[PDB]
DNA sequence: CAGATTGTGGATTGAG
DNA sequence: CTCAATCCACAATCTG
């Protein structure tokens, strides 16, 4: 357990996704615009990097693009995810002992962002 | 071609 | 109890 924002990486990758020009996104382009948007990365940890590469191929929300059809076997395929199968509880702000007090730093939950076109700050 | 990056997924940990 | 976070491993493409 390191440093992270209180946000399920799912809820993070997804935002990324959507805010971006046309809601698909690449693996290093996930990494920077998650990083840039929750900027809580910029220590000398390096794991979450693996995390949110993990998230995404072990999540049914996040569907792959197909480049070319006679190269299914590519990579670098841009990510998409699919917002009416993220589950409700999954974006809300998550309970830890940093989020005892002070809340208000934080938002309650990504959901607006996410799936109801509101701007996150 | 070596080294970096991607995609997958099996297994353990700490914490709620 | 449960499950997100983290670990570590392997396979295979991608890049220069």
């Amino acid at each position: 357990r390191y440093n992270k924002p209180p946000y399920s990486y799912l809820a993070m990758i997804a935002l990324v996704i959507q805010n971006s020009p046309e809601k698909r996104l690449k693996l290093s382009q996930i990494l920077k615009e998650v990083s840039t948007l929750f900027p809580f990365f910029n220590g000398d940890y390096m794991g979450w990097k693996d995390s949110i590469r993990h998230n995404l191929s072990s999540s049914d929300c996040f569907k792959k693009i197909l480049k070319d059809p006679g190269k299914p076997q590519a990579k670098g395929n841009f990510w998409t995810v699919d917002v009416s199968r993220i589950p409700l509880d999954a974006m809300k702000l998550q309970n830890t002992a940093l989020t005892r007090g002070g809340s208000d730093y934080f938002v309650q939950d990504l959901a607006p962002y996410i799936l109801h076109n509101y701007k996150y700050e």
